[PDB]
């Protein structure tokens, strides 16, 4: 199971790991991936967790946005894991670089309420803008189940346990 992480809450826990890596490791349940509407996994945590997948994750992808379209800012859907877990959740918080309100964060944590035990990012965190000292006080007041919280860079992993309240 999950293996050196710091206990925030209850709920939620928090590591300084590359979550490529951790999810290799662990292979949970569900990896969480910090997704755009297009399900196009360019850049940030989207396009490492693909780019470990050999663009299986974006094939896969491609095929669901042919089917049903694009997601919404705050949706999610469940797809493979591919390599990494059995299922990803591919979750899209609000990227505040494209201008899209912040407050939909918090619909985007409510989808990890849907599985019991998830490794994840911080939403909206990274090449999405938002404050990621935000975005781990949204999710520990959102989400109930239990959350993995994967914090790339050590400096934030840091910065997010000192200012935790
Ligand atoms: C990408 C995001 C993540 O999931 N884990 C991190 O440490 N992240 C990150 C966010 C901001 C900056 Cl300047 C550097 C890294």
């Amino acid at each position: 199971s999950f293996s050196g992480y710091l206990k925030l809450t209850d709920n939620v826990y928090i590591k300084n790991a590359d979550i490529v890596e951790e999810a290799k490791k662990v292979k949970p349940t569900v990896v969480v991936n910090a997704a755009n509407v297009y399900l196009k996994h360019g850049g940030g945590v989207a396009g490492a967790l693909n780019k470990a997948t050999n663009n299986a994750m974006q094939v896969e992808s491609d095929d669901y946005i042919a089917t049903n379209g694009p997601l919404k800012v705050g949706g999610s859907c469940v797809l493979s894991g591919h390599n990494l877990a059995k299922h990803c959740l591919h979750v899209v918080g609000p990227n505040v670089n494209k201008g899209e309100d912040i407050q939909l964060l918090k619909s985007a944590y409510e989808n990890f309420n849907q599985h019991e035990v998830l490794l994840a990012p911080l939403l909206s965190a990274g090449i999405f803008g938002a404050d990621p000292i935000h975005s781990l006080r949204v999710c520990v007041d959102t989400v109930r189940t239990n959350v993995y919280l994967a914090v790339f860079d050590k400096n934030l992993y840091d910065k997010l346990v000192s200012s935790f309240l």
